[PDB]
Order: structure tokens, then C-alpha cells, then sequence
């Protein structure tokens, strides 16, 4: 009865949501300069109302006393929505004569800069010249493209023009043409035509034929000539392919150049990674020379007392020849306004408030271009990076789980994992040249990520004018004038003002390497809380979570947690549960009560209670402790047919129980990686008659004291052709095992251990790659332990891609003729050191 | 509301139920009324460029790529050029009906490119769904001479005088114009009047997705040119040309998968092109699993993918 009215209101409210995110998505597209401030104010207010409505709908969804509270809340929210409706319309005008001219390109006059000003541009212009002009000799080679990817303002058009200006007189045609974010193909092609001949195509911008006949004209004009066109700032490759068809004829002796901030559109060009040209930030010495060229007259050591400041600030820019230019022009009005005071003020300002200045905003547009080109459902992802401290590394897994728990990832295809979608979001952020990736974790993917400094404080401000995040920093020491409308908090080094009086609807909270937690801060007062992050703290009192219902993320890495409450079953809604580095060594029985989980980063020291097979939705499980286990519990593991990544170590079940689990693995079909740990024994788990899951990529083996008898039969190029990682160890070795392994398609990573060589009195033999010719199309990393891998397995046309190789070499083969090296192989196979054995 | 009105119509106790239903429906109508206005804007500077035609660059494809196009181009040639000898026969049209992307402009261009040097004029002109006759006729004029009619798209005389100009320019010559993608024949009848004079030795070609506008041309079923899906063997050759390097017997275990997929496309040289391009990112991304997934997705969810919506 009453609940029917509530739900019928709720559905209408949700429709109102779709409408309001529609409007907000519409408004946020345009830059915040052409928008009149009335729209700004109205948009801010509707966003604030959007938070409240999302809050109400989430509360109703998690709950179903409460009905009356929900009723009052929804009613009043409708009231102020209705009120805000006409406050807008009450004050508008049209102002037909408001046609203000469109703003010019901020990075246009930057093209008009002095040649004798840039430093260090050399030894890169020459490299890019001879990486494409080496084929200019015998100017009959087929045409090719060389894109240039980068980020921010590291300098792409500058080098493109430099190469364009030098090797130019040896061509019949050419054109330097720019493209904006949302171009008109007719404008672009008119631009190209006017760039070729200005006589016959003088007023080519006037005539408006169509997208076709002008393309036909340009195609006709490009016969029996070498053009060397360059096009820069191409976004959303769908545009480029239209230009691509304009170059569809065979033309020996011509090449073209492209630039963009997305590699993900660059692989669509040149069909080869040998033609992609990454550009790097400048070195420290060149950066210092450039910095001192501007401010100082001729000599830099004259102050001898602001040095520490100088190479402390210059580190923040890193290498981008835009930040250094900006700071050098800003900091010297006329020869050192002053010394060591405003420099330190500037250093403190960056991170929280440096951007708001004069003659500085002319370049922040060049950085917000990339943020504006993002589609929706990705602006929140980029803005989420402001929580973490300035100079720290962010593991991508933490980012993905935080995003999913927040609610920024969702779809309605039902063919997606809800986790590979987060991986897709992360990779889209990466290939847009907005995040630097580092390392490779135990998942076969990127380990962690880092953010550029000026991008960091820029997005910090850009999220700061809204209530998207909130930072408590000593250099900043600022609080918004309204404690009520705070949603996200990123506590940092500051440990003084930890007030929590007026933050009821606190979406999230995190603490970074602080002892202030708990003694000054209370979390239990937060009636709602979406995600909780407390890794690195030194508190073990987390037993108040039973009062929390909306929690999704629960990170407790390195927390000194002795125990966690038995009342955790109330958290029916949950996403992740990380407990690595906790003192608790047994989990409570109230985990069977939980229903929705996909990851469990647990350590094998802890005890897993029986009845684990119920967690069907679980997708990745790490470091499972398999000791003193009954058969039914082991067989439960085959029930949940959704797991993606599993890590196993054990010491106490080496029996036929291994075979019982061994086929129970094959019940799975969603694996990505697997690994097994066991000490000093023959592997009495895997049989030679067991079908593996079709999708397998990593299959590592951490232990080196255990061994297999021989190469398993079920490893074959037939099944599991998706491997990119091998990591095997076994007792014996065969010259035919390598021949078998050379048939698998990818096998990017190779690592093999010969137990008998390093544990028994055996001589390193020389296995022979008998059959085939290459057997290794792409195996960059290959490791052989106790096994002789001479360079002469085959001529250089066997492993095109192999950066590194490791093997053992007897000293008795020095006088032999089986070590016949001396030639250079196809990959960078010149940096090798071998463990020689006497 | 259709439900409510049908219920009332079939029926005439019930009166009160009908009353409540209509009243509440009026209530949701009223509520939804102002939800539209409450969140809406104008954004005068929203002038995004018009979307381009997806099938334009398809016209710009390599000649040495299409297979099996022969023995149909020659057939259409000699079913129109058989009267080209004794080039005094009265002018005639040969329309080309089809559906989907079985390939009509491709064959039209192939015939256009081969038997062309034996004519004084000619023009390949497209028409959209909602054309402007002035635009079409300017297109025709520019395709005849680009010197005297270089900036012919600029001047805006009227639908009359440019028609008179094109009629005048077509004296004592054989033109062989081809016009493709004509829909809603009412557009076509306005153009045929531009070809109203006796011209021995000239013809023209038309294409469309409607036969029902094609009988309006050529006044005879002998001049209608049906075009049909390709044969199984030619389709197999085309399918293996793209994905495979040069030969097909290397897998010897996905063969039956190849035949059971290629049957779904049937014969249309667009579905096979699309699947071949989508299916091999770089040399057989996989083996034997997501082809089964793809086959299963036919019927319910295959269309939602990447680089597929372009067709
Ligand atoms: N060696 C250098 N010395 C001095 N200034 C440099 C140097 N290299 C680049 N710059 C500066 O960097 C900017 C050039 O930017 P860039 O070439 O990357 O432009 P783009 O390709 O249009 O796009 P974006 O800047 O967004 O990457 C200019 O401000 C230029 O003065
Ligand atoms: N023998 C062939 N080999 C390869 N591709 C072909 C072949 N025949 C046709 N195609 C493809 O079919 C498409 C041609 O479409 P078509 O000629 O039917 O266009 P249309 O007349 O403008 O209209 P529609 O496609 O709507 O019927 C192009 O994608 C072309 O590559």
C-alpha cells in the first residue's frame, strides 16, 4: 500500500536522474569561458540536487519506520527541485546582439616563436629525420607514415616543423595542416589544397562543392609527384580514415607525418611499431640550460644561494618544455623581482593553488584540451586521481576496485565481466596520454601509475570548485565554507583540523600515512559510507562496521588488525575485501552470509571456513592456504564457475586430494592466470589426462625446490594457445620439450628451471631445436636455468623479438665450435652476460 | 492509453475502474509534461558538423581487391553495349535493383570505367535520401566540363535555367550519364525531362533499392538488371583472401566453422568484408572459441561491437 506509492515515486525520480545527467553531460562539454555565469550557477545547483536524489534512491534500494523517512525526504527533494525550476526562468534575457567573436587558438602564436630560442631540440630532430629519410635514398620505397604521440606540451608540432623545414627542398609538394577537436572535413581539405598551390587554388576557401569533388581534385593533383604531407592534432581517428582515402594511390618516394595525444589512434597508422615515434621529456642538464637561458642574463652560478630552490623547482616540471617556459616567464618580471621568498611561496603553492595567477591561464587551456576531449563516464575517472598524495605510486588494481565500488562502471550488455570494463577504462586513460604506467604485477598487467605534477594540481583545482573531493594539506590549509556539502575527503600530512561535526552524508574517506586516525577522527558517525580506505594505518579497532551498511570497498593493507567482528554478515552489499598484512589469522564463520564479492586478497596464513562454494560471483582469489582440508571443501572450489585469477600455495595435502582438485580446476573456463607453490617434491597434483580451461595466459610457478618429472602432456599448442608466460620448473629436461614449446603462438615470457643441474651431479647439455625454422614469433623474455642456450639455435630469423636471454655455459665449450657467436641478431641482442661454469 | 480506449470500446462496475484508470493516466501525462521543460537548454553554439555518409570511402577502394565481379560486369556491358554497334539506336535506360550492400555502385563504376572512351560526355552522380534538385543538377554539370562550369556550385539561378543549360549542352553528342541511389521516383521524373530530345547512340544507368521505381524506367522488363548474391565458391575465395595469408588448408580444423559462418552472410559482399576485417586484428587473434561466441551472438547481440556500426 504505502510502499507502492514510494516505489512509484522512486521510478519517476530515477527518470528525473536520467534527464539530469543528460543535461549535465550536455553543459560540461563546452569550455568554461563561453558559458554565461547563470548557466554555471544553475548547473552547480542541479548537480548538488543530483547527489541528494542519488542518495535517496540508493538508500531505498539498500533498505527495501524507514518508509516514512524516505517519504519525507523524497517529498521535500521534489519541493526544492520544483522551486529551482522557476528560479531559473525568472531571470533570463536573449540579447540578440551578444555575438562575441570566437576565441583564437591559444597555441597558435606559439607556432610563431624564434628559431634561435629552442635548446636541446637537436639529436632528436636528426634522429626523426634519418628514421624516415634513410629510405629517401632510392626514392622508390612505398609510402609510409610516422606518427608522433605525446602528452601535454612536451613538444610535437615544434619538432614536426623542424623536420618539415630542413628536409623540404627535395620534394615536389607538401603541406603543414592543423586539425581541431571538431573539424569540418571541407575546411581541412581546403586547407590542404591551399597549402599546395596558392595560385590555382587561391580562393579555394570560397567555393563549396562537396566532400567528394574536392577530394577528387586533390587525388588528381597528386600524380607523378612526391608530396610529404604532414597533418597534426588529429583526434578521434574516425576523422583520419576519411583523409586516408585521399591517399590511396601508389606513390614511390613520399611519406607523411602525424601527431596526436592518443597512441590508440596512432597504431591505426603505419601498420608497424617501427614507425611509431615516441617523444621523451628533456634531460635534467638540457632542462637546466633551458631554465637558466630565460631568467638569468648569461650565468647561473652567480646567486649560488638559490640553487637548491632552482633544481628543486625544476624537478616538478620534469621535462615538459612548456612548464619550464611558463615558470621562467612568470618568475622574472624584470630580473629577479626578489629571491628565495616568492620562490618558496611558488613551491608551496603548487599542488593546491598555483594555477590561479596571471599570464598562466594561457597555457592551462592547452592541458584542459585533453580533459575536454574525454567522453563522459571518464571525467569522474580522471578527477578521481586527486585523492592520492602528490608523489606516490598508485596500483591500478586499487583504482579499478575504487571505481567499481563508487559506481562509475556499469552497462547493460550482460556479456561483460564488470572488471575487464574497469581495465578498459584504465587502458583508455593510459592510451590518451594522461597517465604514466610502470611495472608489471602478478596479473600480467601494469603494476601501478603516476600522475604529472601540474596535471595533478590542475585537476585538484578542477575538482575543488565542485565538492567532488576535499584535501587537508599543510601548504593549503583550507576548508570549504560549508561543512555540510562534503562527499569525498583525502586526508594527508595535515593532522591538526580533523573536525567532523557537520559531515553527515560522507561518501568516502581515506587516510595516507598518518597516526592521527582514530585518536582525533571518528568514522562511526558517518551514517552512510560508500568506500573506506585505511591502508598504512596502525589501528586495530575496526569493529564498528556493523553500523555501516552501504560500504563497498574495504582496504586494510598493513593495518595491524588482530581481529575483525563476527557481525560482518550485515554487509550484504560489498565489492572487495583486502586483508593482506593483517595480524588476524582466522576468518569468522559469518562470511557464508556474504553474497556479492569478486575479489578476496587474503593471505594463506588465515583459515577459510567451510561452505566457500556459495560465493559464485567471486572472480579472483589470491594466496589460498591449502592445508589440513577435507575433500568436500576442496570439491566446493569447482562449483563457482566465474573465477578469473587464482593463486595457490600449500604444505599439507600432498595426496590424491591433489588429483581430486586437479579436475575440479577444469570445471572453470574463465581463467586468466594460475600458479602453484610447493616445496621440494614431485608435483603429485596434475595428471597427464586432464583438459585445461581454454583461456589461459600466465600459468606461473613460484616454487623452485619442487619439480615435475617431465614436461606435462596436456601442455600443447592445441589447448590453451593464449599463453604469454611460462615459468616452469621440473627435474629433467629434453631437447624435444623446447621443440614442443616452440609451437605455441605467443609465449611472450619464458622461464625454465632444470632441477637436476643445480641439485644433482649433471652436466648442462645442449638441446637442439630440430623441427621448424623460427618457432618463436614474439618471445621477448626467455629465461633458461641450468640449460645451455647457445646463440646458434638458428639464424637471426628465428626470434624477431627477444630483448633478453639467460642460460648457462660450461667452460669446456670454450675450445669447441658450438659457441659460434659474433653476429648481430634482429632484436636488441647485444646486452647479455652468461653464468659460465668451470 | 491505447489499452484504456480499447478496453472501453470492447466493454461499452467497469465504469469506475475505467474512470480511475483514465484519471491516473492523465496524471502521469501532466507530470511528464513539465519534466521535459524543467531540464532543457538551448546552447546556441552547439553547431556540430553534419555527419558524413558512411558509404563514401567505400567508393575509394582498390581495384585489385574485388573478386568474382567479372562475368557480371561483362554481362551488363554486352547487354547494353550490344546495341552500341550501329550507334544510332534510340536511347534507353538500364536500372539496377538490389538490397543491402550486395554491390551496385561497384559494378556500375566498373562498367562506367571500362566502356567510357567511346563517348563524348558522361557523369557519375549520386543522390541522397532527401536531395536538392539544384544540387543534383549542379553535380551533373560539374561532371561534364570542369572548365566552363568550374564554380558552377556558386551561382543560384533557378531549377529552370540550369535545366535549359544542361539540355543545350547535350546536342549532337552521346552522353551515357549514370545516376545512382535514386529513391522516391518523384525525384527521378524531374530529371528525365532534362533528357527529352532524340539522341541516337546514348544510354544511361540507374540504381536503387526499390524495383517499384525501376519499372518507371526503361518501359521494358528486358532492360531491368537484377543483381544476385555471389556463389559459395566465390564467397569462400573472398572470405579467405582477407583473413588468411594466401592459403586456407593450414587450419584444417576450423573449416566447418568457416562454412557455417559464411552461410549466414549468404552472398552479400558487405557482410563478408565486415566479418573478415573484424575477425583478424593481426593474424587469427584466437582459435575456435570466439568464432563460436560470434556465431551464437548472431540473432541477439552481435551488432553491438566496434568498427561494426559503420556498416
Ligand atoms: N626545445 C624547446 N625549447 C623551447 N620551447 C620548446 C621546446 N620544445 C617545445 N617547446 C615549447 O612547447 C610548445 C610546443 O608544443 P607542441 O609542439 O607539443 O604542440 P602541439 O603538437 O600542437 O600540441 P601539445 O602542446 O598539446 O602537445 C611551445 O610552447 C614551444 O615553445
Ligand atoms: N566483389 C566484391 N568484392 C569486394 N567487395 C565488394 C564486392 N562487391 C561489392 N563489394 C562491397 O560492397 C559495397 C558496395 O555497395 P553498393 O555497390 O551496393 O553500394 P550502393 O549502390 O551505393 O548502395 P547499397 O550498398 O546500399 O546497395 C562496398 O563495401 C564494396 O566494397
Amino acid at each position: 500500500t504505502l510502499e507502492k506509492k514510494v516505489r512509484k515515486g522512486i521510478e519517476s525520480l530515477i527518470t528525473e536522474l536520467k534527464l539530469m545527467q543528460a543535461v549535465l553531460s550536455k553543459v560540461s562539454k563546452v569550455p568554461a569561458d563561453q558559458l554565461d555565469e547563470g548557466v554555471k550557477i544553475w548547473a552547480g545547483n542541479v548537480k548538488e540536487l543530483s547527489y541528494q536524489m542519488e542518495d535517496i534512491v540508493d538508500a531505498f534500494m539498500v533498505r527495501v519506520k524507514d518508509l516514512h523517512r524516505i517519504s519525507a525526504a523524497l517529498e521535500e527533494v521534489v519541493l526544492q527541485a520544483k522551486q529551482l525550476a522557476e528560479l531559473r526562468q525568472r531571470y533570463e534575457q536573449e540579447m540578440r546582439d551578444t555575438s562575441a567573436n570566437t576565441s583564437v587558438d591559444p597555441r597558435m602564436m606559439a607556432l610563431y616563436t624564434d628559431v634561435t630560442e629552442l635548446v636541446g631540440i637537436e639529436e632528436t630532430r636528426d634522429k626523426l629525420i634519418n628514421m624516415l629519410t634513410e629510405g629517401d635514398d632510392w626514392s622508390k620505397h612505398p609510402l609510409k607514415t610516422i606518427s608522433i604521440v605525446g602528452f601535454g606540451g612536451l613538444g610535437k608540432t615544434t619538432l614536426a616543423k623542424a623536420a618539415y623545414d630542413k628536409i623540404k627542398v627535395q620534394f615536389d609538394c607538401g603541406a603543414f595542416v592543423s586539425v581541431s577537436r571538431n573539424p569540418e572535413m571541407k575546411k581541412v581539405l581546403k586547407d590542404i589544397l591551399y597549402g599546395l598551390d596558392k595560385v590555382k587554388y587561391e580562393n579555394i576557401h570560397n567555393a563549396a562543392r562537396d566532400e567528394k569533388y574536392l577530394i577528387d581534385d586533390i587525388i588528381e593533383f597528386l600524380n607523378d609527384k612526391r608530396y610529404l604531407i604532414v597533418i597534426d592534432d588529429i583526434w578521434n581517428e574516425k576523422a583520419w580514415e576519411l583523409i586516408k582515402c585521399a591517399f590511396s594511390k601508389k606513390s614511390p618516394g613520399s611519406r607523411l607525418i602525424t601527431t596526436t595525444r592518443n597512441v590508440s589512434v596512432s597504431e591505426a597508422c603505419c601498420s608497424s611499431e617501427d614507425d611509431i615515434y615516441r617523444m621523451e621529456p628533456l634531460s635534467n642538464d638540457v632542462s637546466r640550460t633551458l631554465f637558466c637561458k630565460r631568467i638569468f642574463s648569461q650565468e647561473e652560478g652567480c646567486p649560488q644561494e638559490l640553487l637548491k630552490v632552482s633544481e628543486e623547482i625544476l624537478k616538478k616540471c620534469g621535462g615538459v618544455p612548456l612548464a619550464i617556459i611558463t615558470i621562467a616567464s612568470l618568475l622574472a618580471n624584470k630580473g629577479h623581482i626578489k629571491a628565495k621568498d616568492e620562490w618558496y611561496a611558488l613551491l608551496s603553492s603548487i599542488g593546491h593553488g598555483l594555477t590561479k595567477n596571471r599570464s598562466l591561464e594561457q597555457m592551462k587551456k592547452i592541458l584542459l584540451f585533453s580533459y575536454y576531449d574525454l567522453p563522459s563516464y571518464l571525467k569522474p575517472c580522471l578527477l578521481y586521481l586527486s585523492i592520492f598524495p602528490e608523489d606516490r605510486e598508485i596500483r591500478r588494481a586499487r583504482l579499478i576496485w575504487r571505481w567499481i565500488s563508487e559506481g562509475f562502471v556499469y552497462s547493460e550488455k550482460q556479456d561483460i565481466s564488470l572488471y575487464e570494463l574497469g581495465d578498459s577504462y584504465f587502458n583508455e586513460l593510459v592510451n590518451r596520454s594522461m597517465i604514466q604506467p610502470i611495472g608489471i604485477d602478478d596479473e600480467g598487467k601494469v603494476k601501478a601509475c603516476r600522475v604529472h605534477d601540474m596535471v595533478l594540481d590542475l585537476i585538484c583545482s578542477l575538482s575543488s570548485e565542485e565538492n567532488f573531493v576535499t584535501i587537508l594539506d599543510d601548504p593549503r590549509r583550507k576548508m570549504p565554507n560549508s561543512e555540510s556539502k562534503v562527499r569525498r575527503l583525502s586526508i594527508q600530512n595535515s593532522k591538526i583540523d580533523v573536525d567532523t561535526t557537520r559531515m553527515e552524508h560522507m561518501r568516502s574517506v581515506t587516510v595516507f600515512s598518518d597516526n592521527v586516525v582514530g585518536k582525533v577522527l571518528d568514522i562511526s558517525r558517518f551514517k552512510v559510507l560508500r568506500v573506506l580506505d585505511l591502508e598504512g594505518c596502525h589501528v586495530s579497532d575496526v569493529g564498528y562496521v556493523g553500523n555501516l551498511l552501504h560500504l563497498r570497498y574495504l582496504g586494510l593493507k598493513g593495518t595491524h588488525v588482530k581481529d575483525l567482528p563476527m557481525e560482518i554478515g550485515k554487509l550484504q552489499f560489498l565489492l572487495t575485501l583486502d586483508l593482506r598484512g593483517t595480524k588476524i589469522e582466522v576468518l569468522p564463520w559469518s562470511v557464508v552470509q556474504l553474497r556479492r564479492l569478486m575479489c578476496l586478497y587474503v593471505d594463506y596464513g588465515m583459515k577459510l571456513p567451510s561452505g566457500i562454494g556459495n560465493l559464485t560471483f567471486l572472480e579472483v582469489l589470491d594466496d589460498l592456504g591449502l592445508s589440513d582440508v577435507d575433500l568436500d571443501f576442496v570439491k566446493e572450489l569447482g562449483r563457482l564457475t566465474k573465477l578469473r585469477v587464482l593463486r595457490l600455495d600449500f604444505h599439507g595435502f600432498d595426496q590424491s586430494m591433489g588429483k581430486a582438485l586437479e579436475e575440479s580446476i577444469s570445471n572453470m573456463y574463465k581463467l586468466d592466470s594460475l600458479d602453484v607453490f610447493v616445496n621440494r617434491g614431485l608435483i603429485n597434483c596434475l595428471s597427464e589426462h586432464w583438459v585445461p580451461p581454454p583461456r589461459l595466459c600466465r600459468l606461473a610457478f613460484p616454487s623452485k625446490r619442487s619439480w615435475f618429472k617431465t614436461l606435462p602432456s596436456w601442455i600443447n599448442p592445441s589447448s590453451l594457445p593464449l599463453l604469454s608466460y611460462l615459468d616452469i620448473t621440473l627435474f629433467e629436461v629434453r631437447s624435444e620439450d623446447i621443440q614442443l614449446l616452440g609451437t605455441l603462438p605467443a609465449l611472450v615470457y619464458l622461464e625454465i628451471w632444470n632441477y637436476s643441474v643445480f641439485e644433482e651431479a649433471h652436466e648442462v647439455e645442449a638441446p637442439v631445436l630440430s623441427s621448424g625454422a623460427a618457432l618463436f614469433p614474439c618471445a621477448t623474455e626467455c629465461r633458461f636455468i641450468g640449460i645451455g642456450a647457445v646463440p646458434s639455435m638458428f639464424p637471426q630469423g628465428a626470434a624477431p623479438r627477444l630483448k633478453r636471454l639467460w642460460f648457462t655455459f660450461p667452460a669446456k665449450w670454450i675450445s669447441s665450435e658450438n659457441i659460434g657467436l659474433g653476429m648481430r641478431h634482429l632484436p636488441s641482442l647485444q646486452r647479455v652476460v652468461v653464468d659460465v661454469i668451470s
